[PDB]
DNA sequence: TCATCGATTC
DNA sequence: GAATCGATGA
């Protein structure tokens, strides 16, 4: 039911993933890891997404954060998102520095809102978003690698 | 049973 | 500072 992430070599990773459309945005939401081995790949798997992304000529996505909690608890959308700026950057760095800067930004919530320090996991469910791609083959092909 | 992120180990 | 574990409450 859940589609998942591919590496390089055409293996699948324990990372499940699915495109759509959540909460009016659309794009490909990486479910969160844990417990135990529970979608362990995640940071491989979203290593991957950048590289692949950055391939295509993005530069810039949305993230948001996805959990059932901070959907529950965070009503606004744009509090949901993760990163303080509109966009968030993709180039300039490889895919593990852009990957752990994008993720440190989820260390900013709790159960029921947001911190002032953060702290925590940081391998949660997040929707990202490309804008202007409204298409389900765009993200495949970049899951599929 | 289950995804949550705080807590612990790296 | 970040990867991994696993206690927790719905």
């Amino acid at each position: 039911e859940f589609m998942h992430v591919f590496d390089n070599n055409g293996i699948e990773l324990k990372a499940e993933c699915s495109i759509g459309e959540e909460d009016g945005v659309y794009g490909l939401i990486l479910e969160s890891w844990g417990p135990g081995d529970r979608n362990k790949d995640y940071n491989i798997a979203l290593d991957y997404i950048i590289e692949r992304l950055v391939d295509s000529g993005v530069s810039q996505v949305v993230v948001y954060l996805a959990s059932s909690s901070v959907r529950k608890h965070m009503h606004s959308l744009d509090e949901r998102k993760i990163h303080p700026g509109e966009y968030f950057t993709l180039i300039g760095n490889s895919p593990r520095d852009i990957r752990l800067k994008m993720c440190g930004y989820q260390a900013y919530f709790s159960r029921t809102g947001r911190k002032e320090i953060p702290s925590g996991n940081r391998t949660k469910r997040i929707l990202i978003n490309v804008p202007g791609i409204y298409s389900d083959s765009f993200w495949a092909s970049i899951i599929r690698g």
